[PDB]
């Protein structure tokens, strides 16, 4: 859900998910999956099909259980739906703080429209 995703976005990241991520270039933010621009981008790219793939359940709705165990995100769901969701977030929050290093800021807002096409998930 995106209650819990941003809790590990803020986690792992440090930055606060709407202002950071909220809209940051081609894929991350808003509806759409553009082309990424750079690699804090294609960490959503992918997250968006991380998404596509999930059946018995909301990416953005249902809530789940996770942990904040030892500096580490841990999911513990057994729902097979709820839990390879989870999974799916915590990899985004991780790549995301993963590459905050080549984060561009001039992104932060970008005119999705134009946007270069994304690939096939």
């Amino acid at each position: 859900s995106l209650f819990e995703l941003g809790k590990m976005i803020l986690q792992e990241t440090g930055k606060n998910p709407a202002k950071s991520y909220g809209a940051y270039g081609c894929n991350c933010g808003v509806l759409g999956r553009g082309k990424p621009k750079d690699a804090t981008d294609r960490c959503c790219y992918v997250h968006k099909c991380c998404y596509k793939k999930l059946t018995g359940c909301n990416p953005k709705k249902d809530r789940y259980s996770y942990s904040w165990k030892d500096k580490t995100i841990v999911c513990g769901e057994n729902n097979s739906c709820l839990k390879e969701l989870c999974e799916c977030d915590k990899a985004v929050a991780i790549c995301l703080r993963e590459n905050l290093n080549t984060y561009n800021k001039k992104y932060r807002y970008y005119l999705k429209p134009l946007c270069k096409k994304a690939d096939a998930c």
